[PDB]
């Protein structure tokens, strides 16, 4: 097999709200590439990559129904002692393993997919928000390649 994950990708799914703030259709359904990252560089449980700031747009945003935007992200934990890491989606073609993904909060911490783990406080301005995040792989043993690919839905809190 490869040396890389062939370029794993995080589809985070909105639509979760549309109270406040409505999360912008670029925002509900994006796909941030992580890029093939090479598995040499994470041959140990608690290895991190660099990464991606991705930002989730929301449009109209209202602040006197609420003040601060936190979300949440659920989606496959890769163990349980790793509830906070992405698993990557078994295709059963190939998936890769002893690595996973994790969605950093705005203050640059790791985000446990229990659907309820909201983020930090982005304070809401009356008019378009956005919240950026930094989508990561953290390694679970020594990274092995394949399709590195995971789902998150991300719920945000405002009221």
């Amino acid at each position: 097999a490869a040396t890389t994950v062939n370029g794993g990708t995080v589809h985070f799914k909105g639509e979760v709200v549309n109270a406040a703030c409505a999360v912008d259709a670029g925002s509900v359904d994006q796909t941030v590439q992580l890029g093939q990252v090479r598995t040499a560089s994470l041959a140990q449980e608690g290895a991190t990559s660099s990464a991606v700031g991705f930002n989730i747009q929301l449009n109209d945003c209202d602040t006197n129904v609420a003040s601060k935007a936190a979300v949440a992200f659920l989606g496959t934990a890769i163990d349980a002692g790793h509830t906070n890491v992405l698993a990557l989606q078994s295709s059963a073609a190939g998936s890769a393993t002893n690595v996973g993904v994790q969605i950093l909060d705005r203050t640059g911490a790791a985000l446990t997919l229990d659907g309820a783990t909201f983020s930090s406080e982005t304070t809401l301005n009356n008019g378009t928000n956005t919240i950026p995040f930094q989508a990561r792989y953290f390694a679970t043993g020594a990274a092995t390649p394949g399709a590195a690919n995971a789902d998150a839905t991300f719920k945000v809190q405002y009221q």
